């Protein structure tokens, strides 16, 4: 009777921390590197899609953005690189991006009017401009109200709201910053002008600055705009002498968990994911993936490996233990029960034969090991992009550097993990084969010849009952 | 030739493996506290109780019955305290405050203004929102109104010669209309100005109706600097300012962390706090809260990590335990591997003394280093940002999970690999104490297979000493 | 006749640490933590740093006198400064987002200083006003770079100046604002009293008042200037306008970049060495993985580490184990075996002799080198910085760069010197392994024929010349004789 080991046609290769392109019998890749080329939903919940709209042309009611879809929960933003119908009337959106990371993600969001265009009695209402052209003529934010004088006179322009919405409510509002002083008297009467702002927790006073600059969408002229969150039940005040620019809406919002924001060109498609890349989402049970940096949901650990092969068979010979392409120079290709067996020849007979308890208990151990290495990598939910102004270089450094350091530490650990797992499983079977042969050697004793090849050549007559 | 088996029902897992019974193993992840808050390194804590940072600095009179040593370790506070800013308002830079008093080694409050040089300004204003006794009452530590119907030019200033840096918070009064403005300071287009070698800083106050907060629609804006020493800081004001009458002489150290906290001080002591109890220990990983102070083992998110020193209980590579040697001995208590013989005067069971103190030194090692190459420095992990810095806590959350990850990853897996191969090396053990009997025996034994040699000739107590000695012939 | 399996042993002394085992003896051993520089301040991949001497880049950019004599490269590649230097803000002030522009700078694949407003079109200004804190000679000097606006004639006309930039590349410009010590300054330096400065751009609106008031003197001035910088885009606009107090660039910096790099703080200067990884005590040349040499390096760099050694173990236990051979059953290494690290002795009636086994010592070597490759080449390196700037109000943030930093260094120590550990114990079994197989080979074919003295040794019971141990080490021997038996 034989002692052997399985073989076949398989031309897949690993390397081992000792050898490299070593061919196995059986192999499993551990990093994902597809996806399926869609923006999904995550987890069921749709993202926010922003055409070619920014989030301050949106949230300020740019015309330009009027068929926007809007849902009321959202799971990312889709917004591209460098929309295009941002703010029309040029300006500044101050703490732009904390206002962005708070949107990112939402359980529920809901315009509704709060300070009604109308009830600004006293004061004129309808000024727009035509950086805010809708069909060639002067138009303004959808959302917002131009202050101007009425008759020639400009009161003291009030006006309050008691948040009883049931949420805690956004709202924005501006400041108008003319291009020289006569704009300000034909616009506001008054010379002086301040623009106030308060609730509980804010107290902000900003005062217009006259000044020339360089024309933008043909104006001087600049608007800052400005946010903050009215909780449940608190009271906004808003007070000026001119160069106001009142919101009509807030946005009840209730959050929920925070994401992040998407830059792609794409466009949603109805299919579902954990785990979203500007690729396309990843659906797998691997710890590792090199599909793109910047995925949002919960996502195997991003690596810069090309591959990550684990050996699960045996080497594929057409070891620590010196029986594999050792003492037994090769394997069975006519051995496919399973990895390592018998052969035996007779006179009733020859055959082939697997020793089905040491196969079981092999392949056993090689699934306990790849479910190690799989189900032991904790997966969190996280954004990954993330957005910094031009005045926080040093904040984005900080960051880049982390997400770098990160990929090495992975990279290094996985591609090395891999290496030392793949010696280690080679040195199994070949302990394997050896044990399987030193538990026949031993009984055989004496009545047997040991040819040297793994092969026990009987004195004695061995029959099928006997083998 | 055989090895220990014992009652043992310890489990360990191996990349192999899983829930396999040991002779012996060692856990190493620390998951115990003593569920008090204790001193960090002899050092004691601050203890707010019910007060904010802000509160007990500016001094709101609800915090009068506060402690405070002269040296802390950490700040304790609660979640949402209840005296902060009696009077409302706000902090600028105020979880920068929190960061820079969040450990001190001395801390020394000083009069640098006192109230009474205040002539030709009244001094005594208050408010019913900062309330003793239903009387107005104001920040301890603060103090200026029109007096006679004036509101001169008020200039105050201060040379720090406390031969230390000094904490120095100031206020600016916004309030709720134009009437509130001029009764209070007769003067209108009005100014607060502080300066020294390095701040520069102008303010001018909003006067402005707002929610009512503690009923009153005004607010107190609060700053603060840190005076360098010998130099100078300048106030004038022609109306709205709050000056402070002291400052806080403050010396640092290395920096720490506040810890959100309902408990209280307790005496006793320890190198790493966290808000559920300190921890002692000299394990690499802990489970017990994220949030800790000191000099703390990784934070893991695992519930066990057994480490395997004994071999497997048995009531491998090598092919021997539990292999061609079928069982344990429990009769063997001397040691890990050992031989029994069966003599014409008596029988027996004998530990190998030597390869049991080979292994012994062997495991001990790898526990050792397992353990003693974790790098553990000081680190308060807790952190403060302001609404506004979302972003900023967003990033600090990605890293410790990003860490918190790699470390977990890391642990599970060496627990997981160092346990099979130290099953391994047991198992080497005797093979190799097998191996060694055979190469000595040769001819005059019989191998009958089951690890036991069958002698042709007669071994007396003499011999089988002889064998388990190296010698024998 | 004998035949005996042996292994190799030298004269080295070298020590490893193995999971189990601590301060064992090998034959070959390789360190893979680098620890030495070249004491030189060097190019970054051939480009030269700026050298700043003992001014700051604040001082550097404005144009303090004291900074005349700099070198100054139209392109580096990281910046070195003194901590703490001596010629920064002569004049009392200070610098808006002093720490962003340094990140900016530091590192330029262009940089030319232009003229945008030449000092001699302010007429209706007086341009010539300096202080003795920024003196040369004695007398009143300025920012070299910069213009102090003053009153001529008794008068203050609005100033009016704006720059289009033509240039071809971004342009940093920096102005500054005038604080006054009292009203009496403010009126012999400006004449008008309630004066603003104004700059602005496509994106930039700012308006600033000065802020009068008594300060501690500093240089002996309870005055102050406060400066602000952008970057001003190609084709876009820059207009000041102001009544009083503004100070007003006479140059900008056309910049282009490139990649950001960072600041050194060293004392050292410029040597004509060349790196790719550059440190505070020296230039790293390096191909391995961890370094232990200076936490704040620029360039490519191993990975830092706190480590003192970290060796790896390549050859075996010098003896002059898993598998019960190397210091096993066969007791000891032969220093008489010169020729690799398993083979054989053999005693003959031809005499005795050493040989190795060249075969098996060939895949150990290829087996040891794929090893220590592998540690080595697997380490992905790119391009960082390290050191960093935060203001006095950022130390928040600054404690997050620290415990970044710190928690990198005890992933990397940990798993660098576990690594090291553990591949030695697997490298010493490695070998045992190879000759534990090379003794069961020899063991197979001799059979019957020779006595296993169980020291490593085989007995013949024939004879066995010179061509018949040959068969013996070339696998080819048998057998059929046999002889004996008689
Ligand atoms: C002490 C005082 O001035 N009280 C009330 C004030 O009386 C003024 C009096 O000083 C003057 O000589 O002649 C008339 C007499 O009535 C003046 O008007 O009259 C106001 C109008 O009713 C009151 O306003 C309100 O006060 C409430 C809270 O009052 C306090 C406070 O506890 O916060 C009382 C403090 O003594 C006072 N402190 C100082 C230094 O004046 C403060 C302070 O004025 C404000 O906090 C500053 O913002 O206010 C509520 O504000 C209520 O809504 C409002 O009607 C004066 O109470």
């Amino acid at each position: 009777i034989c002692i052997g080991y399985h073989a076949n046609n398989s031309t897949e290769k690993v390397d081992t921390i000792l050898e490299r392109n070593v061919t196995v019998t059986h192999a499993k890749d551990i990093l994902e590197k597809t996806h399926n080329g869609k923006l999904c939903k995550l987890n069921g919940i749709p993202p926010l899609e922003l055409g070619d709209c920014s989030i301050a042309g949106w949230l300020l009611g740019n015309p330009e953005c009027d068929r926007l879809l809007s849902v009321p929960e959202w799971s990312y933003i889709m917004e591209k690189e460098n929309p295009r119908d941002g703010l029309c009337y040029p300006g500044s959106f101050n703490d732009y991006e904390e206002l962005k990371h708070l949107l990112s993600s939402v359980k529920h969001f809901e315009k509704v009017k709060i300070l009604p265009k109308d009830r600004w009695t006293q004061h004129t209402t309808t000024g727009g401009s035509r950086a805010c052209a809708v069909s060639g003529n002067p138009s303004f934010f959808r959302n917002m109200v131009w202050l101007t004088e009425k008759g020639s006179n400009y009161p003291v322009a009030k006006g309050s709201y008691n948040n009883t919405s049931g949420e805690q409510m956004l709202i924005i509002w501006g400041v108008h910053h003319p291009n020289d002083e006569t704009e300000q008297r034909t616009l506001y009467q008054n010379v002086g002008t301040y623009v106030s702002v308060g609730t509980s927790t804010l107290n902000k006073r900003s005062t217009p600055d006259i000044a020339t600059r360089p024309k933008v969408n043909g104006l001087g002229s600049r608007m800052e705009f400005s946010w903050t969150l009215l909780d449940m039940w608190d009271t906004i005040n808003f007070e000026s002498t001119g160069n106001l620019i009142a919101p009509e809406y807030g946005f009840k919002i209730s959050k929920r968990g925070s994401s992040g924001i998407m830059k792609t060109e794409g466009t949603l498609e109805n299919c579902e994911t954990k785990c979203q890349t500007p690729l396309g989402a990843i659906n797998t049970t691997l710890p590792f993936h090199n599909v793109h940096p910047l995925t949002i949901g919960e996502c195997p650990k991003y690596v810069k490996s090309e591959k990550l092969v684990l050996a699960t068979g045996l080497r594929n010979v057409p070891g620590l233990f010196g029986a594999i392409a050792g003492f037994i120079e090769g394997g069975w290709q006519g051995m496919i029960d399973g990895w390592y067996g018998y052969h035996h020849s007779n006179d009733q007979g020859s055959g082939y034969a697997a020793d089905k308890e040491s196969t079981q208990k092999a392949f056993d151990g090689i699934t306990n090991k790849v479910n190690s290495v799989i189900e032991k990598m904790n997966t969190q939910f996280e954004a990954v992009g993330k957005e910094f102004s031009n005045l926080e270089r040093r904040l984005e450094n900080l960051n880049k550097k982390m997400e770098d350091g990160f990929l090495d530490v992975w990279t290094y650990n996985a591609e090395l993990l891999v290496l030392m797992e793949n010696e280690r499983t080679l040195d199994f079977h070949d302990s394997n084969v050896k044990n399987l042969y030193d538990k026949v050697r031993m009984q055989l004793r004496d009545n047997v010849k040991e040819l040297g090849n793994g092969c026990f050549e009987f004195y004695h007559k061995c029959d099928d009952e006997c083998m």
